[PDB]
């Protein structure tokens, strides 16, 4: 009935809009932890390396 | 869920960083105890050479 293709579409509006939250810093919190956890990683290899030759390494 | 891998992000960040101390000192007194000690080997070295020539060994 016609008066069901009313409220069918009543619904699918409904149902189109449910405050779609954005994705964004819960991401890049992400990237920043990788980041900072790789350097605190990076500090470990680098003060073995002094503990093995008396000197940091040389660059590249 | 992701809060959980919200959660896994706010310590991961706080696990990498702990105050990571500075291994410098702790190294050098070992190096200066090390030629502390062998200066005063040295010493009995000389010494007990001079009491078989009556003089300190010439240098080099």
């Amino acid at each position: 009935t016609l008066i069901e293709l009313l409220i069918v579409v009543a619904i699918i509006g409904i149902l189109a809009a449910i405050a779609i939250p954005q994705f964004s810093a819960y991401r890049v919190k992400a990237y920043n932890s990788a980041a900072s956890s790789d350097l605190r990683n990076l500090k470990t290899a680098l003060e073995s390396a002094f503990a093995d030759d008396q000197t940091y390494p040389p660059e590249s």
